[PDB]
């Protein structure tokens, strides 16, 4: 690999 | 590869 | 491969 | 309405 | 209304 | 409206 890579594994926005 | 490559396992936006 | 190549196993919006 | 409705406008994965 | 609603105009991942 | 909204324009992961 000549690159890059993540990885969001959350992103989240809870509520009650 | 001479790439990029991501795994986004996430996105969530939960309510209640 | 020369490219990239993502998989999004997510992108939910649950409700409830 | 009574629910939850998104637009995603992109999704894009360009190359070059 | 009574949801929730995004607008996700991006999501890119561009090479090059 | 009673719940969450983002609007996510970024995302992006640009390489060269």
């Amino acid at each position: 690999m000549y690159g890059q890579a993540w990885n969001q594994q959350g992103f989240n926005q809870t509520q009650s």
